[PDB]
């Protein structure tokens, strides 16, 4: 059997910043605070290190185009006046001379815990990395993002590790509408996201971001979008969204390979996600998926902006995937009225797709 948890990360995970606000909430000390977090909890020291590498233009070219591989490419010698005249072409994006270089790390550190975790060499594993992947599109950044970390990983899956079916969750407090478009048609992969939605009021705005956008083609029935339409959202929320939702799915799906965009945004504390989830949540809502893939999971840091808590996030991940029995939740109660109307409607979206979902 598969024994180890993987911990991938790098010292040019921090080598890229904002040029134009100092204050920026996509920064370097966003994983240097979770490395050092790791390390006081005494986490760090029980992972295998798991060196990063590269990606490689063939692997970017599974999910982008050539055109915008290459363009990414030439930022590398753009001024800070020419990255900040492409930058602002695309929604919520800042560049940087050694954005791309991170961006091809931060990819192939989710491509080493895929080769470490599907040949059994780990049980499971963590890439603590920036840029983050889940808004980036086939020829367009967005959203802080710059290459689909799990989307390349997903395919890199397919092809190189013969997996016939792979399950991506995010539970980023955002929409990874990027996901969602690289694989619409897809029925190979099965994508679920929850996420602040307030009718379209929260970032990004699109209504494919509703839960009535179920996929499309040879695809329908494998997209999932659970939409919260009130801010405060804890972690009884989380959790029957998880079981009521997800998990049935999961289960009738049977991926070989669970992939998770994990964002801290919903934290208690985030300065943009306006959720109240606690960071002890994220060992619950880790330990219900290994249930899945024979355990095979890789975590992705996506956003998450409160340094503290998202280290919190993190280290309560952690003590999951290295099988630490299971936190008591302080703040636990029921899933409020809000969230199960938009479990409710969720589940009446993907009713005709799903026989677990039809217990009523
Ligand atoms: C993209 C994003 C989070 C993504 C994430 O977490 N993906 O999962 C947040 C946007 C709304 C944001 O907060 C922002 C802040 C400042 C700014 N400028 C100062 C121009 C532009 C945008
Ligand atoms: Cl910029
Ligand atoms: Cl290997
Ligand atoms: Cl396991
Ligand atoms: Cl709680
Ligand atoms: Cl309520
Ligand atoms: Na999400
Ligand atoms: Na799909
Ligand atoms: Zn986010």
């Amino acid at each position: 059997k598969a024994t180890g948890t993987g911990l991938v990360y790098v010292d040019a995970f921090t080598r890229f910043h904002c040029l134009w606000d100092a204050s920026h909430p996509e920064c370097p000390a966003r994983v240097s605070t979770v490395m050092e977090m790791l390390e006081t909890e005494g986490l760090l020291g029980r992972c295998v290190q798991v060196e990063a590498r590269a990606v490689t233009e063939d692997e970017l070219l599974l999910v982008h185009t050539k055109e915008y591989v290459e363009l990414m490419k030439s930022t590398q010698n753009m001024t800070e006046e020419e990255l900040k005249t492409l930058a602002e072409k695309y929604d919520s994006v800042y560049l940087h001379p050694g954005f791309f270089s991170s961006a091809c790390l931060s990819v192939g550190s989710v491509l080493q815990l895929v080769d470490k975790v599907m040949t059994s060499q780990l049980r499971n594993g963590f890439s603590i990395n920036r840029p983050p992947g889940h808004h980036a599109q086939a020829d367009k950044m967005n959203g802080f993002c710059m290459f689909n970390n799990l989307a390349i990983a997903a395919r890199y899956a397919q092809k190189r590790h013969r997996v016939q079916r792979v399950l991506i969750v995010d539970w980023d407090v955002h929409h990874g509408q990027g996901i969602q478009y690289i694989f619409e048609e897809d029925p190979s992969v099965l994508y679920f996201s929850v996420h602040r939605y307030e009718d379209g009021s929260f970032w990004p705005h699109l209504k494919e971001s509703d839960s009535s956008s179920v996929g499309s083609g040879a695809g329908q029935g494998y997209n999932i979008n659970l939409p919260w339409n009130k801010v405060g959202m804890e972690s009884g929320d989380y959790i029957t969204a998880f079981q009521q939702l997800l998990l049935p799915v999961a289960y009738e799906f049977q991926p070989q390979l669970v992939l998770v965009a994990a964002g801290f945004d919903a934290v208690i504390g985030d300065p943009k996600g306006g959720m109240q989830v606690s960071p002890e949540c994220f060992s619950i809502l880790t330990h219900m998926l290994k249930g899945v893939a024979q355990g095979r999971l890789v975590l992705a840091l996506e956003g998450g902006y409160n340094l503290q808590s998202t280290a919190e996030g993190v280290c309560a991940s952690m003590r999951s995937l290295l099988g630490d029995p299971c936190p008591h939740l302080p703040s636990s109660g029921a899933p409020c009225e809000s969230a199960l109307k938009s479990i409710s409607k969720t589940i009446s979206d993907l009713y005709p797709f799903w026989k677990s979902l039809q217990t009523f």
